[PDB]
C-alpha cells in the first residue's frame, strides 16, 4: 500500500500516536504521514495477499534500523516453531547482541531490542526453516542494518521476506547457551 514501501519494511502502528500535522508518533519515533498507510492485507509466506482488519502500518525501517524477527521478542525458537516459554533463567542468559555491518563496512555491537526496531508481525519465511549456526565455517553470514541477509557459503543475498532471527537455544558441548540465530528457507 504504502508509497514505494515494500512490506516486510513495515510495522504496526495502530498503536501510534497520532499528531496534529497529520504524521504520527511511535515509541518516540516520529512517522512521518506520507509513510504511513492502511492495510487490509498481510502478505504470505506463499506471497499473496491475505485479507485483515483496516490496520494502519508504518514504514519505519527506513527511519529506524530494523531486525527481521520470526516471532515476539521474548519468544524462543525451537526447530522452527515459535515457542514462548523462556523462563526468568534463560532470559537472564541470552545474548542480545548482534553484530551488524554499517554502511562504512565496519561491524558493530548492537541490543537485539533497544538500539533496534524488533518486528514480529511478519510472516514466516517457509515452513520448517534452517537455523545458521556461524560457529561453523559454512553458516557463516553478514545481517546489515538496512537488513540485507548475505550468507556467505553460497554468496546469496536475502530480502527480509526470505529470512528472519530469534532466538535460539544451541549446545556449548555439555553446556547450553542461548544467541540470536537466523533462518533461512532451505526452498522458498
Amino acid at each position: 500500500d504504502i508509497l514505494e514501501c515494500d512490506y516486510f519494511d513495515t510495522v504496526d502502528i495502530s498503536a501510534a500516536q497520532k499528531l496534529q500535522n497529520g504524521s504520527y508518533l511511535f515509541e518516540g519515533l516520529l512517522v512521518p504521514a506520507i509513510l504511513t498507510g492502511e492495510y487490509d492485507f498481510r502478505i504470505l509466506p506463499d506471497d499473496s495477499k491475505q485479507k485483515v482488519a483496516r490496520h494502519i502500518r508504518g514504514c519505519v525501517c527506513k527511519l529506524k534500523p530494523c531486525v527481521r524477527f520470526c516471532c515476539p521478542h521474548d519468544h524462543i525458537m525451537d526447530n522452527g516453531v515459535c515457542y514462548d516459554n523462556m523462563s526468568d533463567e534463560e532470559l537472564a542468559e541470552l545474548d542480545p547482541f548482534l553484530n551488524v555491518t554499517l554502511d562504512d563496512g565496519s561491524v558493530s555491537r548492537r541490543h537485539f531490542k533497544n538500539e533496534l526496531i524488533v518486528q514480529w508481525d511478519l510472516p514466516m519465511p517457509c515452513d520448517g526453516m534452517f537455523y545458521l549456526d556461524n560457529r561453523e565455517e559454512q553458516d557463516k553470514y553478514t545481517l546489515f542494518e538496512n537488513g540485507t541477509f548475505f550468507r556467505h557459503f553460497d554468496r546469496v543475498t536475502l530480502r527480509k521476506r526470505e529470512y528472519c532471527l530469534q532466538h535460539l537455544t544451541f549446545a556449548d558441548g555439555n553446556a547450553t547457551s542461548i544467541r540470536i540465530a537466523p533462518h533461512n528457507c532451505l526452498i522458498v
